[PDB]
């Protein structure tokens, strides 16, 4: 086979993309916290173990990764703000040692 679309609505999507995301939080050396924005198409391909390529628009929020205040900060300043980036990333799930790995991500 080949890649094939993954609803916005599936748990393992809704698991690898919340997982590149708290990976590219970290290896930002900005202060602020970035969200999506939206996902730009979700695929997935079974190679063995589970592949997805996501590729999704960030964009950055005023809330610190530091304040407690965050994930309600993060749901809250919603629609106004900073600089819209886009990404690939590519997530690669292997589900007998239960691990999931980030392959690539590409950022513009």
């Amino acid at each position: 086979g080949a890649p094939v679309p993954v609803d916005e609505n599936d748990e393992g999507l809704q698991r690898a993309l919340q997982f590149a995301m708290a990976e590219y939080n970290r290896a930002s050396n900005d202060k602020y916290s970035s969200r999506v924005v939206r996902v730009i198409s979700a695929k997935r391909q079974l190679v063995s173990g589970i592949k997805y390529i996501l590729q999704v628009e960030i964009g950055r929020t005023t809330c610190p990764k530091s304040s407690g205040d965050l994930q309600s900060c993060e749901f809250h300043d919603e629609p106004e703000m900073a600089k819209y980036t886009t990404c690939t990333f590519v997530v690669y799930s292997i589900p007998w040692l239960n691990q999931i790995k980030l392959l690539e991500s590409k950022c513009q």
